[PDB]
């Protein structure tokens, strides 16, 4: 059990505003680097287009969703006009073909052709704007959620705020990137979708079984999250699915489409714990009123790494003792 929190001063949750909104403003990408992004994306297919025409390059991902950073990896879907699917088509071989059709392009760097995971993927650098790339075959089920969150971003700002305010708080915590034993950026934003679906009144209806009743700013919300997730929340009696509003018997969180995919499947018990410890911290940081006239800038005051983790770092014995990534033992690593 926690401890209760004192009652929240209309100041504090002024401030509390100001910080939520702020996680957007200040991490979500202008619109003149989106647009930068739009023109990667048309020269790349002018330059895939000599060795594979009828090639259509479309984004996705954090590029599209609404909910990327700047320095968010650019996601690129692949298809070829007269191709409708990607049945019979032979993926690892065409990802290989690819992966050497642009070694041949001079602004870009580390062109990396990767089999192993469930979808094959060329991975490179692009020099001209400092993002990492990645190009898929035929990803349209990632295409599918980046229109079902993109469709939640622009039923209600607060969506964004509490969205971008999650994404700011696990990626300070450690606890945000899934290629080193934590859980996705995708699954974080599902636990925040899921808790406005479940919130009285809800903020966000079910999309998929189809009016601004909640009046909570977005303060209340967000500490309102740390509390859903600190205090009610059975993690093993019910799983986070956004897919609709009753509620799910057996942390799992569900894929809205892919109803197999667990988003919390490898989760490990001390990175489990390691999340748990850092919510109740931001719910002790972000619920408990020097402040403001001794602390020059909020951001690093409530998202302190040393307050929300206790100045440790996430586990990581899952992981090479070289790169930090899971995936391979310590002799086949780059
Ligand atoms: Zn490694």
């Amino acid at each position: 059990q926690l401890e209760p929190l004192p009652p929240l001063t209309p100041k504090f949750l002024n401030i509390l505003d100001q910080v939520c909104i702020q996680c957007y403003k200040d991490f979500s990408p202008t619109i003149i680097e989106d647009q930068a992004r739009e023109h990667i994306r048309q020269n790349l297919e002018s330059f895939i287009r000599q060795d594979f025409p009828g090639t259509k390059l479309s984004l996705f991902g954090s590029s599209k969703n609404g909910f990327g950073f700047k320095q968010s990896d650019l996601a690129v879907c692949m298809t070829i006009n007269g191709l409708e699917t990607a049945e019979g088509l032979d993926c690892v071989r065409t990802i290989e073909e690819l992966a050497r059709v642009l070694r041949k392009h001079s602004g870009l760097r580390n062109i990396l052709p990767i089999t192993t995971a469930k979808v094959p993927i060329v991975k490179f650098f692009h020099l001209r704007s400092g993002l990492e790339v990645d190009i898929s075959l035929y990803n349209t089920l990632a295409l599918h959620n980046t229109r079902l969150l993109s469709a939640y971003s622009a039923i209600d700002p607060r969506v964004k705020y509490l969205c971008y305010t999650m994404k700011v708080f696990t990626k300070m915590c450690d606890i945000g990137d899934a290629s080193r034993g934590s859980l996705s950026s995708y699954a974080y934003t599902l636990m925040v979708l899921y808790f406005l679906q479940q919130r009285n009144p809800p903020v966000i209806p079910v999309l998929q079984e189809i009016c601004g009743k909640n009046t909570e700013s977005v303060g209340q919300l967000w500490l309102g999250l740390l509390r859903f997730y600190t205090e009610e929340f059975d993690f093993k009696e019910h799983v986070i699915s956004i897919r609709r509003k009753s509620l799910l018997t057996t942390i799992v969180i569900e894929d809205p489409f892919d109803l197999n995919h667990n988003l919390g499947a490898g989760l490990s018990r001390k990175m489990t714990n390691f999340i748990m410890k850092a919510f109740i911290n931001g719910r002790r940081v972000f619920g408990i009123p020097g402040f403001p006239k001794d602390y020059p800038s909020k951001m690093e005051y409530f998202f302190d790494p040393d307050v929300l983790t206790e100045g440790e770092l996430a586990p990581n014995d899952r992981c090479c003792r070289i790169c930090g990534k899971i995936g391979h033992f310590m002799k086949d690593c780059p």
